């Protein structure tokens, strides 16, 4: 009989100091680290492509 | 006993669509035109500099 091992998981940090194992709950419970106001955006295609 | 003639004040425009003769009154009046989010901004020096 041959033997394994366990390792646990190594969790991942969010905003306010807070711990989580996955990225999608850490995000929508608390948030990231830094602060941006906001996304300007410049789109290059067609017009279709735009809409 | 030559003649002078005089020339109105051109106008510059603001956010709103609203017109005014001094920049100083129509950026406290209606702000700028377009829409931004905040700036960031980066400091190069020394620490004095940085305070």
């Amino acid at each position: 009989m041959k033997e394994l091992i366990y390792i646990e998981e190594p969790k991942i940090l969010f905003a306010h100091g807070q711990k989580c194992t996955d990225a999608r709950d850490g995000l929508a419970l608390f948030g990231p680290l830094n602060n941006l106001y906001g996304i300007k955006s410049g789109v290059i295609g067609t017009k279709q492509g735009l809409k």
